[PDB]
C-alpha cells in the first residue's frame, strides 16, 4: 500500500504532465497521495495563472464576514457577522492596518504559535465565497474555471443527466482569518490555488481516520452535537494541533505559498488560517473514485448548513433514502 503513514505529498509535475488534469490526479492517487487527505502541487516553472495581479482592486466583496470566536484558545467556535461591502483595494488597506496586520515573527512556526495563542482575542474580517475567477481565459492548464463539471462526472459514471452548475469561488484573507474543520459538500474533492499574497496554513486528518475527529468533536462541542448529528457541516468548530495531539487524533500540517495548488481528497477533514492579506480561488470536483464517498456522505438536516442549488441532485440520486429529510432542512 502506497503512503501507509498518510503523509502529505508534494508534487512537481512537468509542463507535459500539467496538460491532462484528470490523469495527474489519478497519478497522485497511484502514489498514495489521497491517504493524507491533502496534497500540494507546485506548477512547472513555465506556467502562470495570469499576467499580473495589478488590476484586481475594484472587485467587490459584497458581504465581508467578521469572524467572532467563543470558547478557549484551543477549542472554540466562530460565527460570521456580516459587514458592509467593500472593494478588494479597501479590504487590502484594512488587512494592512495596525489593528489587523500580521505581527512580527521569526518563521512560519513562530506565527503558528502566535495564531493558536491569540486567535480568539481578535475578530478578523474574511472576504469568502465570492463567485468568480482570476485565471486568464488563455491559461489552458489547471484553470479552475475550465474543469470538467461534477454533473458531467455523475452522468458519465452513473448514466443520469442532472441539473446544476459548478463554478469557482474567490477568498480574500487577512491575518487570523480562519477556516473551520470540515469536509467538502457531499465529501467531494476540492482544489485551491493561492493567487497572491501571504501564506495559508492547513491541517488535515487522513480520510481513513475521519471518524476519530468526529468523535472528539462530539466530546468537545457537546451542545452542538445534540443539536445535529453532522454539526461539522456547519463549518464553525476549531480544535488546535495541541488538543488533537493530546487526544491521539492522527493529523498533518503544511503551509501553502502563493503560486501553489492544494487538493483535498474525499472525506479529508481540513482547517487552517491565513498569514496576512491574500487571495485564493477554489472549486469542488469529482472523479470516479468519489462516487462511493458521495453515496456515504453525512448530511446536516437541522437547517444550519444551507448549501448551493447543485447539491440537491447529488442527494436525490446518490442518497434517495435521505433526500426527503435533507430537503426539509433546506426549506
Ligand atoms: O481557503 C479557505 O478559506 C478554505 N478553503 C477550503 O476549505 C478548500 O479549498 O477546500
Ligand atoms: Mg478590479
Ligand atoms: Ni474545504
Ligand atoms: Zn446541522
Amino acid at each position: 500500500a502506497q503512503n501507509p503513514n498518510c503523509n502529505i505529498m508534494i508534487f512537481h509535475p512537468t509542463k507535459e504532465e500539467f496538460n491532462d488534469f484528470d490523469k495527474y490526479i489519478a497519478y497522485m492517487e497511484s502514489q498514495g497521495a489521497h491517504r493524507a487527505g491533502l496534497a500540494k502541487i507546485i506548477p512547472p516553472k513555465e506556467w502562470k495563472a495570469r499576467e499580473t495581479y495589478d488590476n484586481i482592486s475594484e472587485i467587490l466583496i459584497a458581504t465581508p464576514l467578521q469572524q467572532v470566536a467563543s470558547g478557549r484558545a484551543g477549542v472554540f467556535t466562530q460565527y460570521h457577522k456580516k459587514k458592509k461591502a467593500m472593494t478588494v483595494g479597501e479590504y487590502r488597506h484594512l488587512a494592512n492596518s495596525k489593528k489587523y496586520q500580521t505581527p512580527p515573527h521569526q518563521n512560519f512556526e513562530d506565527l503558528e504559535r502566535k495564531y493558536w495563542k491569540n486567535r480568539i482575542y481578535n475578530s478578523p474580517i474574511y472576504g469568502a465565497d465570492i463567485s468568480g475567477s482570476l485565471f486568464d481565459e488563455n491559461t489552458k492548464q489547471w484553470n479552475l474555471g475550465h474543469l470538467g463539471t461534477i454533473q458531467d462526472l455523475l452522468e458519465k459514471e452513473c448514466g443520469v443527466v442532472i441539473e446544476g452548475v459548478n463554478t469557482p469561488y474567490l477568498y480574500f484573507g487577512m491575518w487570523k482569518t480562519t477556516f473551520a474543520w470540515h469536509t467538502e459538500d457531499m465529501d467531494l474533492y476540492s482544489i485551491n490555488y493561492l493567487h497572491l499574497g501571504e501564506p495559508k496554513t492547513w491541517y488535515v486528518v487522513p480520510p481513513e481516520h475521519g471518524q476519530r475527529l468526529e468523535r472528539l468533536a462530539r466530546e468537545l462541542f457537546p451542545g452542538s452535537s445534540r443539536g445535529c448529528g453532522a454539526f461539522l457541516r456547519h463549518k464553525v468548530a476549531l480544535i488546535s494541533p495541541t488538543v488533537l495531539k493530546e487526544n491521539g487524533i492522527p493529523f498533518n500540517r503544511i503551509t501553502q505559498e502563493a503560486g501553489e495548488f492544494m487538493v483535498t481528497f474525499p472525506y479529508g477533514y481540513h482547517a487552517g488560517f491565513n498569514h496576512g492579506f491574500n487571495c485564493a480561488e477554489a472549486i469542488n470536483f469529482a472523479t470516479p473514485r468519489w462516487i462511493d464517498y458521495g453515496k456515504m456522505a453525512s448530511q446536516c438536516s437541522c437547517g444550519e448548513a444551507r448549501v448551493t442549488f447543485s447539491m440537491d441532485a447529488f442527494v436525490r440520486i446518490l442518497q434517495p433514502e435521505r433526500y426527503d429529510l435533507w430537503k426539509r432542512g433546506q426549506d
